[PDB]
């Protein structure tokens, strides 16, 4: 409906329903929900809710079906004395009902179109569902694996996370303008503004603390992006971001995100994070934590009470503006309005079943292709993989059976559904005798059946993992390693003298020095979802080829975080010159270098790369061409990620030592050519000042081409004269 | 002498000698040296150092001996053009040749005057020896046992780490105003401006990141205390601050330090740091280095060469001020000035040889002294300590025997001069038999002998520890543990069946849990100095009574660091009322509270502590006064620290659970009562804000009184109403 009638209804809702519009409440809170009603009567209560708050309420979160959707939403605009349908949001993460890899795993793709077509999917499905919004995609960029929520990042680089960005932003919204015709896509909502991700020790909510320069540099680049790509909602984060809670920090939200982000659609709080102010020592009480969220900018309080019984007061005591609230209400009637909800408040669903729309065989096969993008070769000693079908394999560990291999942030998807390493297996290879082990324990009765397994086959699939309750939101280990057994069963399996692959399933990165070193080939699969064995079977079998690069460093020890690739060089870098030496940077028990690098993947294709003559120099402003020209010179097609980093060698602020600022996978037949060029713009050499300026200074750069962030070929361009 | 002498000298020097004059070169590089004249040759060759530069050299670092002093100054104003004499520095950092326990220890104490005593005793030795200038005290916060240079901290607490920091000050230099007279004073020269210590991830020199305001608030206190107390110089650090180096970070030295701190001393360069901004990549060649660091206000570059080979041609070609220049060399010639060097250029030294305030026996009391009020006890169960004097003692490990228990940062002192464990016991104790193991190795020879000596005796004193070398200047280890064969031997020697007092030596925080569990007593004597062994035999005796607190947090595991008592709340506190639940900042693994909290020690008396009654309310700007009354309620003399500390309960910006604001520690007789009184000034209320400004907000403050961060009473103060 026209921008007039959005205005006019703002006009005529009294204070009371202007007030309840900015709250959110779960579905078993309202009229009509037909799943957990039991819970209804005793919560209300002890919110203190009234009929006159739900029947007022702005949205709902966390929906259970269409039909839970469906029946609130008819009960709720029975009573809505002017018709203004609820708005559903939901956490679709990385799939709705057909689980694709967890984000992080996504990353590792280096693969825009893949993660395109997850959102794509994810928003088929969550449409035909009744959800409106989802809480994607999470941009908070990770440095801390011990942090639970890494899984939910694409990782350790800006650049990687704000082009996955917003490959996701498009998968799941298609053209932002039309979403009131394309019922099928959703709203986007970024998360968690801002640098939620630097939790202190990777404890969970913790203390974040950077400075404004490094805020700029390296942890608001993906939001932005995502923003600008036309990202409909943003949520708050549970963090400070310098000494205020996100959720009321103004400059943060008026300045920053309102203001020079230009970001105009709902500002949502995370859960309760308005009333947890309080908890933070920044709010005496729900009536301060109103006013101070309010006058950030935050919209739409999700799962707390401190507007609806607050904002009323504040406003009639003059201590609050009513002109902010207005904004607010404008803001979340535009989002119904862009979702089209005033002509269809169901949003396509109510003459019209789409069932049939989810967990589709089509679907599962694009999941399926992405946990294939998505897994690292990380070793393979003297071509143990790919297995020819006739080997004959004991599939041994806590993996060998699980059904859990959805990964976290997995809010609908059903472990009945999922394909386990046994049943992937055994579609692909003949012979499979399988011995499961507790995630925990390592028994003599395992170690007796594990031993009479392998003694029968050829070659050990040791399949090994985290519970995916070891990480998420709350899941914080400071200690980034498997349990103790699992690293014991890798060494006992490799005293049997059999060739040994271990099958890693995981949320984060780990300590894995110790399994490279007693197995022959080692594959990372994250957490695949929900074709995760057959994922498994294909690499394994080499249906498919690994592509996927590491998009977060996996340390030698838990000791050694942060480890990054994008580091500083400090005033006394360790040299191949000086090492041995005191009086440099270094650790006197481990090694600087993280036990596997940025970008860093195997194949089992063999790849040549060979870069354009360069230019030597270059005015300001003006844009670098790089040109690279990649074969195959293998039997075996694959693909390869070429990627092209920067360094400013000498800078104002002392400058990393690389940033990546292009990639591309390239697929190639055995023998295949292609020929890929990149544009680095003036903006991939600028970076921020000491005052905050986004700046170009001439001087030297170095370009680095090649397929990690270590196996590259080096160039130098004297970048100086005038500005373009 | 005479103001206008000075100014005459500068005045009077050639562009040449004044660029000169802002280098420091060790003492071999000099003409009449009396150490190490083999090396003169070949490093003057390598920085192309001349007559003209050495004959016009600043300063001399690290003189080997008062003989080594006289020779090259006595040399150096034969040929000295105007006759400006040297100044000689040195690194005198928990004592010369007496030496004290290193600073972390001495952080423990939470004793002002024995800190004052040891700087005291550290001047009268090195002036005895000819050095004028001592780099000592260190000031770097620390909240990361990784970094190996926590041992030269006082700890965790700006409080504490500001008011040590004046008493060091004091030990030192007297009254700063007559260090021309007392020639057994000595010029301080604090370090490492600033907030080296926050190093990421432990790693030596490695890059540092915090926000404007939380450098305020934490990192700068300290430093600004011993400033404000008069110390004379300051020197530079080597890590970035908000990226850059603070080296040539001309905010940080000329805007903060000279600006705001006032301070109008000579600012020297860590060593190397001036060239080492090249390495940093924030200056591009020597001729940069060298103009900006001089733009920053450094005004002696530690044995490097970038002035002296590059300002003629910055000053001739205009790209740097002469002035600059002249304002450094008028310091260089203040702080000479200052010591008497134009009067008396061998500080007393010249027909009155004080080799006899060199290592007293009133020294080593002192020193002595120091140690058994620094030492921490951890575990007493079943009161095993103190034994008897007639106990019979196995003492096993590898610090039964080993000479390494003088510290880190013992530059002059010789372990030839100090007492052993074994040395120590056998003053005290009659039956002493000895098994010394190696550091980092268990063999079955040595748990026979182990198992052979221990069933003889009565009782065990498990000698744990590190060697120095595994801290101090870039002694990073990313696992915070000891050996792993010292655990070991903590696990075999439990299995003996005899009580056990582990008594460890060390220079970081290790994890220790392991310790705790395998032994019935734990004394944490970090590294005492010259009289080590003596001031473990009187704790252990009873002959003192254990009297030091933790001034750093001890970790569950290094994956829990940073952990400090002074936290933040976050949104979602785990309290005793949510236990269990998922969602509230916590680990899966391990427990939020370190294994042991800052101000945390044992003792063998029993105290109460009454706390007067405190107002209720409070004006702005007003004082709180607290009234203590402790008595000691056991048979045992002994001593307590009375720690009171402050929460800003609600603020503008998130504020920690508690910080120190006083302490003292109280000596007492068996049953003796005392009374002592502490002042909270507003200043104790104040914190700087979001916009950088040092405010005073009024609302709620809690004030625990108690004897560590955990054993506390508490009470409520509201502060407001009109200000003063
Ligand atoms: O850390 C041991 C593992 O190192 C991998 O190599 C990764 C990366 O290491 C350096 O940066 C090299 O310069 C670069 O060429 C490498 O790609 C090995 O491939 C693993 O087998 C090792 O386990
Ligand atoms: O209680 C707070 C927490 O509640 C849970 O029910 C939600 O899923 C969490 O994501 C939320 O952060
Ligand atoms: O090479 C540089 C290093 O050499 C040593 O002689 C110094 O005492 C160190 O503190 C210095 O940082
Ligand atoms: O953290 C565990 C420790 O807590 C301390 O406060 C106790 O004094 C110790 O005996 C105990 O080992
Ligand atoms: O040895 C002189 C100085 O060398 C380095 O600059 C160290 O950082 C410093 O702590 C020491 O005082
Ligand atoms: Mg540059
Ligand atoms: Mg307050």
């Amino acid at each position: 409906m026209e921008q007039e009638k959005v205005q006019e209804l703002v006009s005529q809702m009294t204070l009371d329903e202007k007030i309840a519009q900015c709250l959110q409440l779960s579905p078993f809170l309202f009229k009509g929900t037909n799943k957990n009603a039991e819970l209804t009567g005793p919560l209300l209560q002890e919110m203190k809710l009234t009929d006159a708050h739900t029947e007022n309420a702005g949205s709902v979160l966390g929906s259970s079906s269409a039909l839970d959707m469906i029946g609130i939403q008819e009960a709720y605009l029975k009573t809505n004395r002017l018709g203004i349908p609820l708005v559903f949001m939901a956490d679709v993460i990385h799939g709705y009902k057909t689980v694709f890899p967890i984000p992080l795993a996504l990353g590792c793709s280096f693969d825009r179109e893949t993660v395109r077509v997850m959102a794509e999917v994810s928003a088929l499905e969550a449409t035909a569902d009744g959800h409106h919004v989802t809480f994607s995609p999470m941009l908070d960029l990770v440095r801390d694996p011990r942090w639970g929520r890494v899984m939910e990042s694409t990782g350790e680089d800006p650049f990687l996370n704000s082009e996955l960005g917003k490959a996701m932003v498009d998968g799941y919204q298609g053209d932002a303008s039309k979403l009131n015709e394309n019922l099928e896509q959703m709203a986007a909502c970024v998360k968690h503004f801002a640098a939620y991700g630097a939790a202190e020790a990777g404890l969970e909510y913790n203390t974040v603390n950077m400075s404004t320069r490094e805020l700029y540099q390296n942890y608001l680049p993906a939001y932005n992006a995502a923003i600008q790509a036309g990202a409909k909602l943003v949520m708050t984060a549970f963090n400070v971001v310098d000494g205020i809670p996100a959720t009321m920090n103004k400059w943060l939200n008026r300045d920053v995100l309102r203001g020079e982000m230009e970001f105009d659609g709902v500002l949502i709080s995370a859960w309760g994070a308005v009333a947890e102010v309080i908890n933070h020592g920044t709010a005496r009480n729900p009536k301060e934590a109103a006013q101070f969220s309010m006058e950030a900018g935050v919209d739409l309080e999700m799962m707390t009470t401190c507007y609806i019984h607050e904002l009323k007061g504040l406003i009639e005591e003059g201590k609050l503006s009513e002109n902010l609230l207005d904004e607010a209400v404008l803001r979340m009637l535009n989002l119904k309005n862009d979702l089209g909800l005033f002509e269809d408040p169901y949003r396509g669903l109510k003459n019209n079943d789409r069932t049939k729309d989810i967990l589709t065989d089509e679907s599962r096969g694009k999941a399926r292709a992405a946990g294939v993008e998505s897994a690292v070769l990380l070793e393979n000693k003297s071509r143990l993989l790919p297995l020819a079908k006739e080997a004959k394999i004991a599939l041994v560990g806590p993996l060998a059976t699980s059904p859990d291999i959805l990964g976290g942030w997995n809010v609908y998807g059903e472990e009945k559904d999922g394909i386990n390493v046994e049943t992937g297996l055994r579609e692909v290879f003949e012979t499979v005798e399988v011995v499961s082990t507790e995630y925990t324990e390592l028994s003599e009765e395992d170690k007796v059946a594990v031993k009479a397994a392998v003694q029968n086959m050829d070659v050990v699939v040791l399949a090994l993992g985290e519970k995916n309750e070891w990480g998420g939101e709350a899941g914080s280990l400071a200690t980034i390693r498997l349990p103790e057994a699992q690293y014991q069963l890798a060494k006992f399996v490799q005293t049997l003298g059999k060739p040994v692959v271990i099958t890693l399933f995981n949320g984060r990165p780990l300590e894995v020095k110790e399994l490279a070193e007693s197995s022959d080939a080692l594959l990372e699969l994250w957490f695949p979802g929900t074709e995760a064995g057959r994922v498994t079977a294909d690499l394994l079998s080499g249906a498919s080829n690994p592509s996927g690069k590491l998009s977060m460093s996996f340390p030698q020890t838990t000791g050694q975080i942060p480890v990054y690739y994008n580091h500083l060089r400090t005033g006394r870098p360790q040299t191949p010159e000086n090492k041995g030496e005191r009086y440099v940077s270094h650790y006197l028990d481990i090694p600087n270098e993280p036990f596997y690098p940025f970008g860093y993947g195997k194949s089992y294709s063999e790849f040549e790369l060979k870069t354009s003559s360069l230019p030597k120099e270059l005015n300001l402003g003006e844009s670098l061409h790089v040109e690279v020209t990649i074969k195959n010179i293998s039997d075996i097609a694959g693909k390869e990620v070429i990627q092209v980093y920067l360094q400013d060698v000498t800078a104002s602020i002392s400058r990393p030592v690389k940033e990546l600022k292009a990639f591309e996978k390239v697929a190639l037949q055995a023998g295949e050519e292609k020929t890929v060029t990149f544009e680095l713009t003036s903006e991939a050499f600028s970076f921020y000042n000491h005052q905050l300026e986004k700046v170009q200074e001439p001087g030297l750069h170095r370009v680095f081409v090649g397929t990690s962030s270590e196996d590259v070929d080096v160039f130098e361009v004297e970048v100086g004269g005038y500005v373009l």
